[PDB]
């Protein structure tokens, strides 16, 4: 191999987009790198940097030490407030703006790190900023992308963008889709951003932008694990350099980096009330922050919860409706608790928790899998309808409530009551609970030393080290 | 009459509920009283007082001088944050809480004003705090209520609560309702909070609480004017002591009190862009802050606006979606402006404004009438469907777009385009514009010296003065 003529650290430079859905997985990846001694720069537009500085207490240089590793923050000015003015935020307009502004700002940052003696070893982007890979390719800087949805969802978008398999069109809106290494998907089980009936076609186009220059990333980091989607991963690896490294939230947390958070919203305290509950009795209900439920759907949920008589912890976050029935609060004093934002990981790990009524976002899908908590699937849009199909039919840890908002119907209180009673007692409840405990074990092993996800991460670091030549001068 | 043996001022004590929809009309009434030399106390729960102190710059005693009159603020602790805790806000829960807390706090405030030499002469409440009239009656303190919807809407709720006329029920959901002095209302033209199909039955119950003890108010102040609803007012006055004093926003504003505002949201600047527009060309589009439009409806609005080719000023306020088509912004550079919160009164008074696409809330309905601006009716829920029927069929200043969200259908872009083109040219556009200019004149006269609304206000002040005996000691 040759005698050592240099002993440089590596410098990982992550580039975020907007919102907690990108910052948190990106920040979790950066904390893993910093615990292994690498210098990590979390970079983001200034509109994100305002929320990061407000949520945390960053010092004058905005950096924390983790051994010889480090997590530092470098926010760049996207010029958005000056250009956008009084207009309401439009993510379709913004993503194009960040493309132009990012291509101007990133080379300046990278050139400065080169002059300052801290050259960037690897850029890591996400699907909504694929221009990072263009700048990386032009500078001969290795780059990788962090896919934060399931591998099933990746395979759907890949085959759609490349036209490798017939998808539902306006002429045939209801044909099934058979993807390699996947179960057969119904027309409404494909990530419905890609379906012609979607009200959000722009969300699909934005995700599809990752695939136009995907081959510029030498590695596709995935927030999933091999045991969970082994058949889909086997089929995709033959085409793309994907490497499952998830669940990102289950990687061992280093205490010297646990002070940093990517969550921007206040967290209500659920631990105190959960501790008073008998084990495996509370049904945790949450649709996240992006889902906005109509009043009529909330009412049927309240009556279903009330008629089911189950104990519950309901995350009912309003915008800036929603009134619950009066009879609900008469009985809620003994049975349930209603909050606006819960500590979901802590809640799913509590011994009082029995099930998770969820909208089936991929983070929640993985957190339920990793916690051994069975689910009631209540998908709304996007890849949720896909995650819901896997939770119930493939992972076999779930009970179905709805098929997504494109079904265009209110889920009645009788449907809510039946699903709640089914996940809490009877033969189906025992089956999905047992399967969920086998997924909890598999998730805890893949991130442990020697696990599939842990090995792929160290392999990525070593591959970066080889490309950088961190121990051989030139 | 007798020799004068005292020379006291009056003390008007207004009690608000929550939100700008109550604070602003209440504050406008208080400013009118203070310009006529009366001491005015604007009272509200502390959760409102936080927004009032943040929006304004109140001194240590929180009072402004207007001649010998005065506007002062006295916020009381409703104990809500301690009781509610981590629960999301529920107006159904809150209104009952404010009932219990209000009945405890108001007598303490009133008793203190009595001991401090500033006894309250008249209490003025609103329909969502009718317990004020109970406390006023027990203390022999005159009280009046401020009805902030149309007289047509009052007559609907009055006859419903008293069962004087058959309304739509679950058995007969589609029968018409004939109210005295009113045009025939279709089943979906009754304020739909009262219809069995409403998703918000609690909003109707809350308003109906005003009528259970309405007869304790010696006067019912109305934010309408006689010329506008003369036939309905004639029929109601025979039963109830109503006195139209509106439009409240068109009462002459005193400069020494114009610094106080009841609006809590930031105001984008539209005057600069409107000044560059040729006269009577811009279609102002706004659904207020309470209406939350789905993405699919926003898309059709954008394409209708774009295909209509009209100039526009669109108030598109998102919660804390909503993405507009890319083709929209290519053409919006020359034709339109999109903001999050506009100065609506200033916008409706600008000579460039041509029409108002509105959700037909009563404040917006009156502001369009008072400004001489024709409307496209786009009602959502509540009394809006009633205001929309009057705007188009009775006031004859409007063009109909939809019949409310209970119709349960997306208004297509072709319907948006047809309505936009109809209000901006052709014979209907000339007719509704001419009628709107006749309502502008009638509105400006009723608030001027000698007008119907102005006389009813001075008559109310004199009646308070007689009950108080402000010039004769005992
Ligand atoms: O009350 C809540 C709801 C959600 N979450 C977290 O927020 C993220 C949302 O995940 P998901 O991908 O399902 O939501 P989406 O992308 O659909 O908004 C997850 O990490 C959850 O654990 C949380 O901490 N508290
Ligand atoms: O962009 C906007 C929208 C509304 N308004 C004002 O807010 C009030 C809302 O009136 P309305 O009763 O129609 O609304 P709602 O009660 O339905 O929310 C009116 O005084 C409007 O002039 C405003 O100043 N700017």
């Amino acid at each position: 191999m040759g005698s050592l003529t240099k002993n440089d650290n590596l410098h990982i430079f992550l580039v975020c987009f907007i919102g907690q859905g990108v910052v948190n997985p990106m920040l979790r990846l950066g904390k893993a790198f910093a615990s292994k001694g690498l210098l990590v720069t979390l970079s983001a537009p200034e509109i994100v940097g305002r929320e990061i500085r407000k949520a945390n207490n960053l010092n004058d240089d905005q950096s924390i030490k983790v051994g010889n590793g480090m997590i530092r923050f470098e926010f760049f000015d996207d010029g958005w407030e000056s250009v956008n003015g009084s207009k309401p935020f439009d993510v379709g307009v913004y993503i194009n703006h960040l493309d132009q502004a990012g291509r101007q700002k990133l080379p300046i940052m990278l050139k400065k790190h080169e002059e300052s003696g801290t050259p960037v070893s690897c850029l890591i982007l996400n699907p909504l900023v694929p221009w990072v890979a263009d700048v990386a390719d032009s500078l001969q800087i290795p780059c990788a992308t962090l896919w934060v949805q399931s591998c099933a969802s990746f395979s759907a978008y890949y085959h759609y963008h490349h036209g490798l398999v017939p998808f539902p069109t306006e002429s045939e809106p209801e044909i099934d889709v058979q993807l390699p290494g996947m179960p057969l998907l119904k027309y409404d089980e494909v990530p419905d951003y890609l379906h012609p009936r979607t009200p959000y076609p722009f969300f699909g186009t934005n995700i599809l932008g990752q695939f136009k220059n995907l081959s510029k990333n030498f590695c596709i980091l995935m927030d999933t694990f091999y045991e969970l989607e082994h058949e889909t991963i086997d089929s995709i690896t033959k085409i793309c350099p994907i490497k499952p490294i998830g669940p990102l939230f289950k990687i061992p947390k280093d205490p010297s980096s646990n002070g940093i958070t990517g969550n921007f919203m206040k967290v209500d305290d659920c631990k105190e009330w959960l501790d008073t509950r008998p084990p495996s009795t509370v049904v945790y209900v949450s649709v996240g922050s992006v889902v906005y439920l109509k009043q009529e759907q909330v009412t049927e949920m309240a009556y279903g919860i009330l008629n089911s008589e189950v104990s519950f912890l309901w995350v009912l976050r309003p915008p800036s409706p929603h009134v619950l029935p009066e009879e609900f609060w008469e009985k809620a004093g003994d049975r349930g608790k209603v909050v606006q934002w819960s500590p979901q990981e802590q809640v799913l790990a509590h011994p009082a928790t029995a099930a998770f009524l969820t909208h089936c976002g991929w983070n929640s899908t993985q957190e339920a899998i990793s916690s051994g908590v069975p689910v009631i699937t209540f998908p709304q849009f996007g890849d949720q309808v896909t995650n819901a199909k896997f939770l119930v039919e493939e992972f076999k840890v779930g009970v179905r409530l709805s098929r997504g908002e494109l079904e265009n119907r209110i889920i009645t209180r009788d449907e809510v009551e039946r699903a709640l009673r089914e996940i809490t007692s009877g033969p189906k409840a025992e089956e999905v609970k047992e399967n969920a405990l086998k997924w909890k074990k598999a998730a805890e092993e893949t991130v442990a030393k020697g696990g599939n996800s842990e090995r792929n991460l160290v392999e990525f670091i070593e591959e970066v080290a080889r490309k950088t030549g961190s121990k051989h001068e030139s």
